[PDB]
């Protein structure tokens, strides 16, 4: 079929602080393997590179590959300040919870950047960003801190919990399948073949232009 390459690029990420290091390193990990799978499945044969930054590239890496495909984003998720309610425990409401509880919603932010760049000459050749906060994802969280007129209340009866965790593995979720939806619109065996002529011609004014002087 083809015996053309990709030069696909490590995702380069940064995320909003309350993101666990595990869940930016598997947001990455599978960004890059998914991305990886829809480039095999166009037709493409895909060289992995141990780096994001298309300076970086080995000559044999821009001699033997047709395109790069660079990634970046910065992925925030956030509360809506305007949903987060703080009831606190009312004492002697003939039932007193002795905790104090928060409820709120996470909202994403940020922008996710796929370029398909020329890798001799590092040019763009085209390029999509994907605005997060576009996406409707409203996850509801709770946290309960322990109350301050509560310290006589014994363990059993004052067992705080949070689950923040799994709003932000919800949101990440639904994130990342609707990213993956819109990288699989872009990259298409017919979108990316419609590059190889402006391709041809990049390499050719940077292939040159290292013969003259």
């Amino acid at each position: 079929a083809l015996d053309e390459k990709i030069l696909l690029l490590r995702p380069a990420f940064q995320y909003s602080d309350n993101i666990a290091k595990e869940y930016e390193n598997k947001f990455k990990n599978q960004t890059a393997l998914k991305v990886e799978q829809i480039l095999q499945n166009q037709g493409y044969k895909v060289i992995s590179v141990d780096s994001s930054d298309k300076d970086d590239l080995s000559f044999s890496q821009k001699k033997e590959g047709y395109l790069a495909v660079a990634m970046n984003g910065e992925i925030v998720l956030r509360p809506d300040p305007k949903r987060t309610i703080q009831k606190k425990s009312e004492p002697g409401l003939l039932f007193s919870t002795g905790l104090d509880k928060m409820e709120g919603v996470l909202i994403p932010a940020g922008f996710v950047k796929v370029t398909i760049l020329e890798p001799m000459s590092g040019e763009s050749l085209d390029s999509f960003t994907m605005d997060l906060s576009e996406l409707d994802i409203q996850e509801k969280f709770l946290k309960t801190t322990h109350s301050s007129h509560s310290g006589g209340l014994v363990s059993t009866m004052v067992k705080g919990t949070d689950n923040s965790n799994d709003a932000i593995k919800s949101a990440l979720n639904k994130i990342f399948a609707n990213i993956m939806q819109e990288i699989d619109k872009k990259l298409t065996q017919k979108n990316l073949e419609s590059y190889q002529k402006d391709a041809k011609e990049l390499k050719g004014k940077r292939n040159r232009h290292h013969h003259h002087h």
